[PDB]
């Protein structure tokens, strides 16, 4: 698909696969390069995928220019966000931060989370690592692909893993039972993790004392920069009963005015 | 523990935690920094097995300097190696070798690895892409750090994610049945990686197919500029019998006579 060659300057570092490069494709466009291994991937293996992720596009989605079909580390291209991932963006030094503009990441990630909630596509791994910030100061979702789809009711893929845990449900730390509403559970973390600035969920914890406290009723504290009512917002998206959890949809509408 | 006397430079090799960024630590040493991530790894945790790494040291091991665990993202400085990993060296510029250099390679990974198993120590996941070339074209082992010391000689893990399938004995492939055979089995592809000069192990096939053709007794064949003898000595590594696979001792003494 993306012509081989284009212009490149430096590079990033990594997300999921391997490391993500800079450059200039068709002269006017910025962007990221996503490097693999020619020893796993390839051009026969995520063509499925990626097309089906060139079906997503949403101003709040990192997109997927173009992607080099061939053989080698797959050349993937993105969209270059000059101010790099939101959790590095939320400890930024001068944390010159109002609730004002907290509140506008927590809406873009929503928005592009509710056309992803729509387009019936989950994230799996939804988290401010997982967001990346453009020179603008617009918070963009971004690590998805692999990134599974929905059936009838459910499904199983990669039997027994390491999940990031803090942002899962106790459905999935146990069974991983992943669903619409496993996103929303994560979104709660990741606007905790915006008013919390960084902060990672369940310090103090270890990843086996977190897993066994979600399910007796461990949840997480109000930010000192959130308000009773952010609160209540990021706090909806916790409830074991995945069926009382709300939509992206009204997770959108509450966040619109608060 | 590292205070941060360094400074910054370029892109490096990469590993299941990420990438690594180039520095000058202490003086004049170069060094290849890897992160860890923010706060979702905490210090207490790595402290163990970076002891435990730091204990390692062998010229043909991608030596670790120490561990900058400080609150904030936890970073590691491993040594820098110029050629980057050796599957890019394989298909790069350097692609015009002669047998006298495939060998020397395999050498040098077979001294690496004859000290690890002196040490109990396992390398779950070898492979070409997890090798570095410097820039005296000397080939070092790396990316052992999640690597176990384990104590007993069968060992058992938690597994999930996903799995070096290419790579793996069929023990492994069955039930995560890691030890020192297991390693050797992929030391043993990685010869083949390095004698068909970088080519991906069973490409045609799908790590599912690639499954049932070891299922079948079937191995990855003798690569053209590989010797009845070389080959010999490759074989072996993938005899499915755990036990009548041979030592790093053995495989390094086989190379060795020539």
């Amino acid at each position: 698909i993306d012509p081989k060659d284009l212009t490149f300057l430096k590079e990033l570092g990594t997300g999921q696969f391997g490391v993500v490069k800079y450059g200039k494709w068709r002269g006017q466009y910025d962007v990221a390069i996503k490097m693999i291994k020619e020893g796993s991937m390839s051009e026969d293996e995520f063509i499925e995928e990626a097309k089906v992720m060139m079906n997503l596009s949403h101003e709040k989605l990192v997109q997927l220019y173009g992607v080099c079909t061939k053989q080698r580390p797959i050349f993937i291209i993105t969209e270059y966000m000059a101010n790099g991932c939101l959790l590095n963006y939320l400890r930024e030094m001068r944390h010159r931060f109002q609730t004002q503009q907290l509140l506008e990441m927590c809406k873009d990630v929503c928005e592009a989370m509710e056309y992803l909630e729509s387009k019936q596509f989950l994230h799996r791994d939804l988290a401010a690592r997982n967001c990346l910030v453009n020179d603008q100061g617009v918070v963009k979702v971004s690590d998805f692909g692999l990134s599974r789809y929905v059936l009838d009711d459910e499904y199983t893929s990669s039997v027994g893993s390491k999940f990031p845990v803090r942002w899962s449900p106790p459905e999935v730390l146990m069974y991983s039972k992943f669903s619409s509403k496993s996103d929303i559970w994560a979104f709660g973390v990741l606007m905790w993790e915006i008013y919390s600035l960084g902060k990672m969920p369940y310090e103090r914890f270890t990843n086996s004392e977190t897993a066994e406290h979600i399910a007796q009723g461990l949840r997480l504290y109000r930010p000192h920069l959130a308000s009773e009512k952010v609160y209540t917002i990021m706090y909806s998206c916790w409830h074991e009963k995945a069926d009382e959890r709300p939509t992206f949809k009204i997770l959108l509408s509450n966040i619109l005015d608060v």
